[PDB]
């Protein structure tokens, strides 16, 4: 049965709600992003409206087979009726395609989903600013001060330094970027950019990318592996048998890897900065870590939420257990304390 935390009191709307079959009194099924904890459910059995962004909608209709009848994209930073409510998209700075939705409830409440998001001050200057939002249901993933991380564009920077003169360094070096998910795109694109070659993948992977409305993509991305100096591969075969094997299957072409495996949070942010990362080495293969997040930082979250003064938040992250509520809410009050709301 359906939690709270994904209702919108006052509607008949949901969140990212579609594991629990029909849900009593729903009328329009909202999903944030098409990440799979947040899509579960969803099928070509599904024959309820879902209300998403255009991108989002590209990838329901050819990677899941729901069918178009049910699918209401919405532009972004536009006003719009749904079901006799108001209501804006804004862009989530997570993955493509992923929002935030903005409800204007009829008796005067405005409430903010986040859905999964990375806080930016840019989000201090959009629609938000015009009105007091009274409740907030909110991406707590990184809710603990422990929890910090580079700007996505230092990592980029680091990446595309280190890839540029490896290959320089030897032309018959494979750059491999591991994914399992849309998400971080701009890590192989940038290599890629850099070296002036198209990443090279399946085609599963490629199939989703061409969703994903990225200008000028096919002069970008290939399914002719042997063409290309940027490889995708899972996540899974980021490690030293894996690679091994992927060299063996090129037909000689090349003969060294250099690896990247973005991540989120591992316990070494503690100590080490961008410039200082190292990489694990296995003979003529390296893999370096690092640590690329679409989640906010806590000092981001912190931030937005501060600016925001809302008068109810409600968490989406880490809601399972009392421990993780608790330690949530003492972080809530302290905010509040300090910022006088
Ligand atoms: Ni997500």
């Amino acid at each position: 049965t359906c939690p709270f935390y994904k209702k919108i009191p006052g509607t008949g709307f949901t969140v990212d709600a579609f594991q629990y079959g029909v849900v009593e009194g729903c009328t329009a099924y909202f999903l944030t992003h098409f990440h799979s904890d947040h899509y579960a459910g969803l099928s070509k059995h599904f024959t309820f409206p879902v209300y998403c962004s255009e991108i989002t909608g590209n990838l329901l209709k050819n990677k899941l087979h729901v069918q178009e009848q049910y699918i209401h994209p919405l532009p972004l930073d536009t006003e719009c009726i749904v079901n006799g409510v108001k209501v804006v998209l804004l862009d989530a700075n997570h993955c493509p395609g992923a929002v935030m939705i903005l409800f204007y409830l009829p008796n005067g409440t405005v409430i903010l989903h986040t859905g999964d998001f990375r806080a930016d001050p840019s989000m201090e200057r959009s629609l938000l600013a015009d009105q007091k939002v009274h409740m907030l249901y909110l991406d707590t993933t990184y809710c603990s001060p422990e929890y910090t991380f580079p700007s996505q564009q230092e990592v980029i920077r680091f990446a595309i330094n280190t890839a540029f003169e490896a290959v320089t360094l030897n032309p018959h070096a494979l750059v491999v970027c591991g994914t399992y998910s849309i998400g971080k795109e701009k890590v192989f694109l940038a290599i890629a950019d850099v070296l002036g070659s198209k990443v090279g993948m399946s085609q599963e992977k490629y199939k989703t990318l061409q969703c994903l409305n990225i200008p000028e993509i096919n002069s970008l991305i290939t399914t002719d592996m042997c063409s290309s100096l940027v490889h995708l591969l899972p996540m899974m075969q980021i490690n030293f048998k894996g690679l091994q094997s992927h060299l063996k299957k090129c037909g000689g072409k090349y003969n060294q890897i250099l690896a990247f495996r973005p991540t989120g949070w591992t316990h070494s942010n503690k100590f080490t900065r961008i410039a200082d990362v190292i990489p694990q080495t296995k003979g003529n293969i390296s893999i370096y870590g690092i640590p690329y997040s679409e989640h906010s930082s806590y000092l981001e979250m912190k931030r937005f939420v501060q600016w925001l003064k809302p008068q109810k938040i409600i968490p989406t992250v880490n809601v399972g257990t009392w421990k993780s509520r608790s330690t949530m809410e003492k972080y809530f009050r302290e905010w509040k304390l300090e910022a006088g709301y």
